[PDB]
């Protein structure tokens, strides 16, 4: 059996991702901008990891109005308003997440968190729906500007196995999407898929068990081989 559990967050503990986009759109409408990113842009930007990189690639070559500050206020304001949004209850978990971190748990397996995403939003989406700050369900939890490089960079993983204190052989990874994938794979860990709306199009070669759904995972005897 596996020592550790690493999680990502979007779109692996909760489908987020559109709720990320709202949140960038409405901070940009209130900022008075008239940046828009549809489901089409939004999809080609997912591509570049963390929010503050993604601004920073739209910004690069956009034709519409410059940014009126700098990004990392711009990001700040979109991630209050992530938090907010999230704490309103309209998000669940995933399928069979939920399940396999109380097997987790029960059984003394330790748990991490390895995203791109802002601390903030981990607190909130674990505050939201399991009830609890993000450090009482996770052992670890690695975050966002905690490394410089983000996925596919394998750095927030390397961050968050130290930390464990588990060989990655010992461990598997959780992820919804290539980059994710990358990073895990990068880390020495192998690395469960499931993906989603924004990443299904994705080829996850190398990825240890593709799966429709985390509640086919089939327990904790699901992560091992
Ligand atoms: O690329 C990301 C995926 O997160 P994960 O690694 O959990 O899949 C993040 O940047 C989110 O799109 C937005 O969150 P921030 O705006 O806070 O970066
Ligand atoms: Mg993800």
């Amino acid at each position: 059996m596996i020592e550790a559990i690493l999680f990502d967050v979007n779109g692996t503990l909760a489908e987020t991702e559109e709720l990320h986009r709202r949140a960038f759109n409405e901070t940009f409408a209130a900022l008075g901008v008239d940046w828009f990113w549809d489901r089409e842009e939004y999809r080609e930007l997912l591509t570049t990891t963390g929010g503050k990189e993604r601004i920073a690639r739209f910004l690069r070559h956009q034709k519409g109005d410059p940014a009126p500050l700098p990004i990392a206020d711009i990001h700040r304001a979109k991630t209050e308003r992530f938090v907010a949004l999230m704490a309103e209850g309209e998000i669940a978990l995933r399928p069979g997440i939920a399940d396999l971190i109380a097997e987790a748990k029960r059984a003394g397996i330790r748990l991490a968190v390895a995203t791109t995403t802002s601390l903030p939003n981990v607190e909130a989406l674990c505050r939201a729906c399991f009830g609890h700050p993000a450090r009482e369900i996770f052992d670890v939890i690695a975050a966002g500007d905690m490394v410089a490089e983000k996925k596919p960079s394998p750095d927030i993983y390397r961050l968050a196995l130290r930390e464990l204190d588990v060989p990655p052989e010992r461990a598997v990874a959780l992820e919804d999407s290539l980059n994710g994938l990358r990073a895990a794979k990068g880390a020495g860990l192998r690395c469960i898929v499931s993906p989603g709306f924004y990443t299904r199009h994705e080829e996850f070669a190398g990825a240890d068990r593709l799966l429709d759904s985390f509640a086919e995972l089939g327990g904790l005897a699901g992560l091992d081989l």
